[PDB]
DNA sequence: TCTTTCATATGAAAGA
DNA sequence: TCTTTCATATGAAAGA
């Protein structure tokens, strides 16, 4: 029942999180770049109907909020499924190009699972849900990530935009990686014993037997939730042998 | 009065040439090679009868004489002149692939100028006439670069070959180079004040004294002569201090 | 909608 | 006429 023993932890019983321990984010730019102003491409009304629900949503959240910025990007529609339902994908490569570069810190999969001993073979796999969204951005950040949104019959205002680290931002993934880092710090001094691999929002627990794996993972669930985290628990592969992480299959401690 | 000092030497009044002091040539063929017969495209009357007179030439000339060959190239018309007269060009690549590599011996002409002193600043250019043609092809040779000649009102048998080295031969530059070298040992004893510099069928003769050069060019034309070579009179470049050579004009001991 | 990268396609130019 | 090399052109595929 870890479902139960665990409210806070899953994304599904314990609402969207929020990275509590971590500072809002301030996004430093180069020293040359000054605002830039993309006109919001026309969109249509399928189009428009599809991704409403989730600005909404997004609206309802404090995820986004309303404003008025020098800056402005293209929010495109992409439609994953067969050929239904969009969801917003935001044209951040303006932006990037003008947001000073950091040291790429998120290591690469194969030298990450390079630290993953035979002693310790019984894992758990968990899978953060809306990491970034996770990690408040500071009000002098967010008029940044501003774009258009309509609403033909009566719309408000003009522009949104996001309160938390967005999808698209080149260094989103370094910044969480490195805030996640930060947070579970502790957690890997009062667990020596145990082996935690971080790739962003993709976490893998390592014990050497069944019972510490399932210690272990209690009390990383705990933590995680008592942080601000979430994890799917629909995706969540707990204390086996065999489990699937990064486009791998761990067994036997192979591959 | 060069030109009438030297009737033998000059391709104006000595004739077509013949390197009497060469042995014909052998034209070794790689260890797996096998003849190759590739039919002669269709060729416009227009182009026969502007080819005609220079296959008839060379018939009369002896350098294309009749023959039975496994082996057959295609004889392609080419329009030098803006728009008038064609000229015979064999494709012999086919042949070229199947003959044995030589090593190239001729020196590119950057290199080769590089051995011209300041000390020698007459100079002396000659351009010998039709010289591969000057060297004669071993009988057993001679088959490899056969092609069909037609006359469709009455054709004689249907293939002609060469007799001498021919164009389009990849090795015909290099064996000409070094047999030309041979014949010209002995000069270049008999005159080691001269600068001598061969790159194919385009010669430079140095001298420190417009003397020297008078006197040293009457010795190489000379020669030249009875070795069966010939010398273009109309642009020969006689004891010049300026002159054009292998695209150069020297002037100065510059260049 | 845009941009950027990489593969496949044409085409021109030489030469035998 | 054929072949070979190199430049210019399209086009597809990804992704923000």
């Amino acid at each position: 029942t870890w479902l139960s023993d665990f409210p806070q932890a899953w994304a599904e019983t314990g609402g969207m999180g929020l990275a509590v321990r971590q500072a809002p984010l301030i996004i430093p730019l180069k020293a040359t770049s000054t605002p830039v102003s993309i006109k919001q491409y026309p969109m249509s009304q399928e189009a428009r109907l599809g991704i409403k629900p989730h600005i909404q949503r997004l609206l309802d959240q404090g995820i986004l909020v309303p404003c008025q910025s020098p800056w402005n990007t293209p929010l495109l529609p992409v439609k994953k499924p067969g050929t239904n339902d969009y969801r917003p994908v935001q044209d951040l490569r303006e932006v990037n190009k003008r947001v000073e570069d950091i040291h790429p810190t998120v290591p690469n999969p194969y030298n990450l699972l390079s630290g993953l001993p035979p002693s310790h073979q019984w894992y758990t796999v968990l899978d953060l849900k809306d990491a970034f969204f996770c990690l408040r951005l500071h009000p002098t950040s967010q008029p940044l990530f501003a774009f258009e949104w309509r609403d033909p019959e009566m719309g408000i205002s003009g522009q949104l935009t996001w309160t938390r680290l967005p999808q698209g931002f080149k260094n989103s993934p370094t910044l969480f990686d490195e805030a996640l880092h930060r947070d579970l710090a502790d957690f890997r001094i009062q667990h020596p014993d145990l082996i935690l691999l971080q790739y962003v929002d993709d976490l893998l627990l390592a014990a050497t037997s069944e019972l510490d794996c399932q210690q272990g993972t209690r009390a990383l669930l705990q933590t995680l939730g008592n942080l601000g985290y979430r994890a799917s628990a629909k995706k969540a592969q707990i204390c086996q042998k065999q489990v699937k992480y990064l486009g791998y299959l761990l067994k036997e401690g192979q591959r």
